[PDB]
């Protein structure tokens, strides 16, 4: 039936996007109830970004200096405060389009959808993973700051990411909705290199199970391995070490396909050592790691 | 700044999805104004699908036999008609969430977003291309029929695809919103093999330009080629022949990067003849063909 890098339907999040302007700077904000959330660097000019004292910069700003526009209507700002790297603008009107929501701080290796926005307007939606080094490989241009990452469960949106910065290497860094950066990144125009980015082993295995479920079985072999043997191979190829918690989460996929987790590890071991030999798996020539076991079950079962 | 397989924000389409039930069969419908559009095979049982006479099957059905549910509210059906492979159910209420829309029949090689649905509820959104053989490589399970493909321009949704069938090979076939199938496919449970699927050359070149724009330049070489020389290579590797119309559409990308189209063709020629030698381009180990020149410009400029 096919397997695609699917994002959640973005409707509930589109109705939350606003444009926030402070002085010369314009970026995106997230309007939930009577609060607009946005990156605190909205108060900076490019000149301030080298070494900004956000507390001192925010002191020269009043409620009337933050211009919030939802589509074509202007929101009245009645309060402002800084929480970590985000500003919280209290407005006099609750967003009538506020969905049921939560703020969650996701773990590395977990996935989420991103609704890229510019001037408070959505341009597109794509599926991302929080890398083990706490960066995301997204698609963001200047003006995209404040665009959010999220997951959906039935009718509840769990916001997990707010975009803040592009690193000199082209990868992206941002915060949870409490303004805490994922990783060691600071909201300063300083050289900040992302550490070693490893491959999310449990996600590659989940995607290998998805491949078997959809007919791609050429990589299955007559071998097995042990967690310690597999992890010697995973270390050599900069793969996250596989644990019993990882084996446990792959249980439903192992149950559906009848392929024991350690047997799937032996297929992955041989793919790591030998490569794909010019072949593909689910339309890909590399081992895909941005699908969790939960994503595979969801897509393969039709959860709406 | 990064490059992702981005889909359009799906909000405007989510507000159009309904569940349509006829007898034992449940599938998705598209509610625009006072009309619900859905695949005509909603009137079939699996037994009928072998060789259905849709005209005779529809004769045994009245307005009250089509149950249309939008979320939790029931729509009253006051008319029904068959247009090609789609049924048009006239309801007594115009969808208050109907966006500005058009029905368009796209060309092969063009891209579009798909909002996969089950029981009238959205599960996810992904970007697709209409293959040169008029199939799409999507992700659809039973119950997904009636899910639509679309493009957005400012505030106007151009619906181009409605999902109808999974071929025995795992690829997907469907219609435009007038019920005309893309390709030679019929809505019958018969062996229908998709013809030879070629690579969309103009899209690969557009994606090569996107790679250069984002720093991936290892594949650039000191060579050039001619359209006739390049097309001898394209035929050998089952690539669509490149034409002057294709060169013309790549003009803005050639203007921005300063790399002449025929010089980019020579890079592609060498990638075809030599492979990637274990390297990647925009996180991919194969030549990507599901991004049009328009998609690359849009994503690289921040069009919302
Ligand atoms: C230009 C761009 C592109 C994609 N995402 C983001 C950006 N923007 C940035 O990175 C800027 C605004 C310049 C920045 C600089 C230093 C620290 C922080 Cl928090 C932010
Ligand atoms: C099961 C499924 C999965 C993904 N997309 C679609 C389907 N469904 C089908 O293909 C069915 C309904 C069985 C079918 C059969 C023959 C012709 C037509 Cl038009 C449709």
């Amino acid at each position: 039936s096919g397997f695609r890098k699917m994002a959640f339907p973005s409707g509930k999040v589109e109705g939350c996007m606003v444009q926030v302007t402070c002085g010369t700077t314009t970026l995106n904000g997230l309007w939930l109830d009577d609060v607009v959330y946005c990156p605190r660097h909205v108060i900076c000019t490019s000149e301030d970004m080298l070494n900004p004292n956000y507390e001192d910069l925010l002191i020269r700003k009043s409620n009337h200096n933050f211009l919030v526009q939802a589509g074509n209507v202007q929101l009245r700002v009645i309060g402002h405060s800084m929480q970590n790297c985000v500003l919280k603008l209290k407005v006099d009107t609750a967003n009538p389009k506020t969905p049921k929501y939560k703020f969650v701080r996701i773990q590395p290796g977990q996935t989420f959808s991103v609704l890229a926005c510019y001037n408070g307007s959505p341009s597109g939606v794509y599926q991302c993973a929080m890398r083990p080094n706490f960066t995301i490989k997204g698609s963001f241009l200047n003006g995209s700051c404040g665009s959010v990452g999220f997951n959906i469960d039935y009718d509840c949106v769990s916001f997990c990411y707010m975009h803040h910065m592009e690193l000199p290497t082209g990868v992206h860094a941002g915060t949870d909705l409490e303004g805490n950066f994922y990783g060691p990144f600071v909201d300063r125009q300083t050289a900040q290199a992302a550490g070693t980015d490893t491959t999310i082993t449990v996600n590659v295995l989940a995607w290998l199970y998805a491949a078997v479920i959809n007919g791609d079985r050429w990589f299955l072999n007559r071998f097995t391995t042990t967690l310690n043997d597999f992890n010697l191979v995973a270390m050599k190829y900069n793969y996250e070490p596989l644990t019993q918690d990882h084996v446990d989460i792959l249980g439903p996929l192992s149950a559906q396909t009848g392929i024991a987790v350690l047997d799937m590890c032996a297929s992955l071991k041989e793919l790591l050592q030998n490569g794909m030999n010019g072949r593909t798996i689910l339309g890909s020539a590399l081992l895909e790691d941005e699908f969790t076991p939960f994503d595979v079950v969801r897509q393969c079962s039709g959860v709406t």
